């Protein structure tokens, strides 16, 4: 049956304006992060360490990370794609570190020229570091329900890539369906197999609602027993291999959706909308919400 | 568990443009049916032989259903809230007839103006003419999740007039969370209430997407058996009597989960595709369909 509790992974401030055509001011983005803290979330992930050489939105990651109120119990984990990156997280007072990888050897290939195996190596230094630290690590991992490239991925190849990131050391890995294109069998599937190899509770799903399957995909992950779910403000996000359509599942929506299921999350729902409209007036785009559509 | 096959019930021309400022022109309307009848679509209601008073939107109600092609096999479903009504409706060549009430009394008095007792007298009263006729008669029960003035709405409340629309003749009764403000759980108590009273197969929800758990809310029915559920194309809709009332689930959307689950639908969702912007473009506005805006 369904868990009790969800912890939501407020991925906005990252995984959202990473993928938003407008830039916002670094006193914005931490403005906004400090109003999801005071929404009530658990963890929400700040920045990416990443080279501004290769994405600009994220260019502020160390002052943003240094600015940010540290809510008691709250997390704030931070992409760390290289080694280098994950130094200078460190050096910023990061905790929390999040590594990533895919399920398809095709999306790896065409990004970093090396295959599903080889892609880990990049980690292991990472993941030393990170122990000698007392550094936490998140795993990732992409084309979990789909692969813009291969097309369907095998839940078996799934597993062994979870598996291996939570062997390596990662304490939780979120399961990623960017391109949108799951539908519940496929996330049942899926979970199912991970689920021989990797305990429950270090499981994790982040549906994108480009194909407007998000909401019920998580459904689905919530019924096998996943109790971590991620979700980005106000649908910020987006995916580069992806038409038009829409990023990543809207948390007001998912919030919405756990309130009436009675399933705590200890988010502010009225508080998170207000979140979700600064950011979206200082993008000047329209909310994803629905319910923030809805609500005002 | 989930059925093999699920008959999906396009409401795009009737309730999808019930509520739009901008009437449509004929022309338009019954072009809009035809594009529906040519996507495969089995049902789709066409219009409502209602009050022009009330809703002038679908005033063209008589020479909509004569206008529009007949195709084998699909059938034409049209409103038709009492004796006048129906009789401008077998009169126009109508071989199915849908009465509306609802399980909140207030809704009622708004929406048909008079109580739920009242209502029981003129739908029986067009289950009398309709049997000798074969002409079949299908029932919607509005505010199943909850009422926009009457908030809570019980499981037993809802049981007790699908119950009594069945008993009177309906072979089917559509359940309709017209606000949206439905979740899973609710969904589930509600069909579990009314299914000890009335047989699975005569059941079908009708899903609106104001806080985007629709496609989630529809998924719940499919897993309790139901095999018929209501949509409108580019996700248009909203009855202009409940207050607040957003867009139904898009067809679009929902074909996308049931093709993604193996299920049969018999639409072709390209076509489907070309009818929702088709009207889109007619009524000036974005589709709502997430997977139309993946597509292009
Ligand atoms: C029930 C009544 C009759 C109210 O009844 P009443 O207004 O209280 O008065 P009445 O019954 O004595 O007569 C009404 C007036 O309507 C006329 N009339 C009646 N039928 C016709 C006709 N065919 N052609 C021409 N005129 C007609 C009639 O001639 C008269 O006019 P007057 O002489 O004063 O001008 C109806 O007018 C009404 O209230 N309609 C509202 C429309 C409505 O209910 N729309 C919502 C559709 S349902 C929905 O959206 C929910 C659903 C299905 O989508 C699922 C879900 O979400 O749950
Ligand atoms: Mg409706």
């Amino acid at each position: 049956t369904l868990p009790k509790r969800v912890k939501i992974v407020e991925v906005g401030p990252m995984d959202g304006l990473q993928n938003e055509k407008n830039i916002v001011s670094t006193p914005v983005k931490i403005k906004l992060i400090d109003m999801l803290s005071e929404a009530g979330l658990s963890v929400i992930e700040t920045t990416s360490f990443v080279s501004p050489k290769w994405v600009p939105q994220m260019g502020d990651h160390t002052e943003v990370l240094k600015g940010i109120q540290k809510f008691p119990g709250i997390n704030y984990p931070v992409l760390t794609p290289n080694l280098k990156g994950f130094e200078a997280a460190v050096a910023a007072g990061a905790k929390e570190v999040v590594i990533f990888g895919a399920a398809s050897e095709l999306f790896t290939k065409k990004n970093i020229n090396c295959s599903i195996e080889e892609s880990f190596q990049r980690f292991d230094a990472i993941l030393k570091a990170a122990q000698s630290a007392n550094i936490s690590v998140r795993g990732y991992v992409s084309c979990a329900l789909g692969c813009p490239y291969e097309g369907k991925i095998s839940p078996a190849k799934v597993a062994e890539v979870t598996k291996k990131f939570y062997s390596m050391g990662c304490y939780e890995i979120s399961l990623g369906d960017t391109i949108g294109v799951g539908t519940p069998g496929i996330m049942k599937d899926m979970l199912s197999a991970v689920m021989q190899e990797v305990p429950l509770a270090a499981l994790a799903v982040h549906c994108h609602d480009t194909y407007g399957q998000a909401l019920a995909n998580t459904l689905m992950a919530l019924q096998m027993g996943v109790s971590v779910v991620d979700s980005s403000v106000a649908g910020l996000g987006g995916c580069p291999y992806a038409q038009g359509a829409s990023g990543n599942l809207a948390t007001e929506d998912l919030v919405y959706m756990l309130e009436g299921l009675g399933i705590h999350t200890g988010v502010n729902l009225q508080k998170l909308l207000e979140a979700g409209n600064f950011i979206c007036q200082a993008l000047n785009r329209k909310t994803s919400s629905k319910v923030a559509q809805a609500t005002c």
